[PDB]
């Protein structure tokens, strides 16, 4: 069956970095017979920045599709996306299979360069193709290049299996190769690779009989497999893909970062988010890590806003950044204190002998960042992204200009989560295990165990 003439990229969370956009643009330009599509999630995205991004992509002739609008976001995927710190690797691993089932075509990571265009028609014997090449290595297994015909059954089976793998993530034991991988690569990377990544894929392909007994995790031996599953039906290096030695991959999902706007949400909003996520865990597995949710919820970074002028309503204990009326004018940063007083954050004009404190000053670094904005009246999505990032993490030496970020402790939050969950009679009855290391809550987990 013919591979549908679509090239699919995924970027969820904040806005796709410039480097990645350049890569996508190159793929689009070099493969004009294919529709190039960037997939996003509008539900967690920063709305203003995403709007700018979409308009930009339209101007470059790149289609943007939303995972929710197209119906490719399973509940399990929504579940990871709505976490306060999503594993975007897991999300992307799951989404690519659902997109391919729905539309067919070619999934690519945006950290692979195009060294040759695809054939105008690709005909796949089993409606499904993998690359023997990944991250500059030949005769390997990876999941960053996947081709199929719309509605392919292998792709559909993989999508179902990865959903089950993900749902079972908190029962995942670091054994076999993963015991080692935990030690070498760390817990986050090991678990990702095993649950949704090339580890998951390896085991699923073996179960399906697509890889035979001669194939091993770290020695796939494509030359001993059915090469009709491979692009161009061969283990030979494909012409299409290139990476330089000094950047074989981006590992962009590895940092654990809060999703957009967490720091600006109300406690009650965040709490209810956690409650719904826990409810899903309980319904699907009967098991939830209470500490995961509590340890996320306790984090309060700086609240912030970028506006044209004093917002119709001020947020107490936050930063408010005001753009100039003209492209030449200076920005104004305010610390909005707990009583909603605008405290202007300013710096003296310095020259002559350089003070080593001032070069290392958070506020001067911030000021420098603002000065490099091309058009203060019309900042780009990436500019807004960088300024927001700076504001979230800004820690002035002046206590008068420092956000207080007064917030509940993890244990108190966990107690509240426990009460709300266990007060639901249906949920209570569905709990089989609860992971907690909170001293006040271990007892309550024992109490329910008796019941
Ligand atoms: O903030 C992020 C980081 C990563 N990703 C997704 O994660 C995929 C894999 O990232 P990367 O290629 O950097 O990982 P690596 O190939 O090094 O494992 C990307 O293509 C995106 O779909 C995402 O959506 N948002
Ligand atoms: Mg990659």
């Amino acid at each position: 069956a013919q591979i549908d003439k679509k090239i699919h990229f995924i970027w969820v969370g904040h806005i796709m970095p410039q480097k990645n956009i350049q890569v996508v643009s190159e793929w689009a330009e070099k493969n004009p017979g294919y529709e190039t599509i960037i997939w996003v999630d509008k539900k967690i995205a920063p709305a203003k920045e995403l709007d700018l991004f979409i308009l930009d992509m339209k101007s470059k002739g790149i289609t943007v599709k939303d995972i929710n609008e197209e119906g490719v976001c399973r509940d399990s995927i929504r579940h990871e996306l709505d976490q306060e710190s999503p594993n975007y690797g897991m999300v992307s691993d799951m989404l690519r299979l659902n997109i391919l089932a729905a539309e067919g075509g070619i999934y690519l990571d945006s950290d692979i360069l195009c060294s040759a265009p695809f054939p105008d028609e690709i005909y796949a014997p089993f409606g499904f193709l993998l690359s023997p090449w990944s991250q500059g290595a030949n005769n390997t297994l990876c999941n960053d290049i996947i081709l199929c015909s719309k509605g392919n059954q292998i792709i559909q089976q993989l999508a179902d299996a990865i959903e089950q793998s993900y749902i079972a993530r908190d029962s995942f034991e670091f054994t076999h190769e993963y015991a080692s991988m935990k030690e070498t690569k760390g817990e986050r990377i090991a678990k990702t690779l095993g649950v949704t990544g090339p580890g998951f894929l390896f085991h699923q392909l073996k179960k399906m009989g697509i890889l035979n007994d001669k194939s091993e995790m770290e020695a796939i031996h494509w030359e001993l497999q059915d090469q009709r599953y491979l692009i161009d039906g061969s283990v030979k290096e494909p012409d299409y893909f290139y990476v330089p030695q000094n950047n074989t991959n981006d590992a962009s999902w590895v940092p654990s970062i809060k999703r957009p706007g967490i720091e600006n949400m109300s406690f009650q909003e965040r709490l209810e988010n956690a409650v719904q996520l826990i409810a899903f865990d309980i319904q699907k597995t009967g098991l939830f890590n209470l500490d995961h949710y509590a340890n996320e919820l306790k984090v309060k970074q700086n609240s912030w806003c970028i506006a044209a002028e004093t917002s119709p309503e001020l947020k107490p204990d936050s930063y408010l950044l005001i753009r100039p009326r003209d492209k030449t004018g200076e920005w104004t940063l305010y610390y909005v204190d707990e009583d909603k007083k605008l405290n202007p954050v300013t710096l003296p004009v310095i020259k002559g002998a350089i003070k080593l404190s001032e070069v290392s000053d958070p506020l001067r670094k911030f000021h420098t960042l603002l000065s490099q904005v091309s058009d203060p009246v019309n900042p780009t999505a990436h500019e807004l992204k960088q300024i927001g990032r700076a504001l979230i993490e800004l820690k002035p030496r002046q206590d008068e200009w420092h956000c207080k970020n007064k917030w509940s402790g993890a244990e108190e939050i966990a107690q509240e989560l426990w009460q709300r969950i266990t007060s639901n009679e249906t949920l209570r009855a569905q709990i089989k295990q609860c992971f907690t290391q909170f001293e006040s809550l271990k007892p309550r987990v024992a109490e329910l165990g008796l019941e």
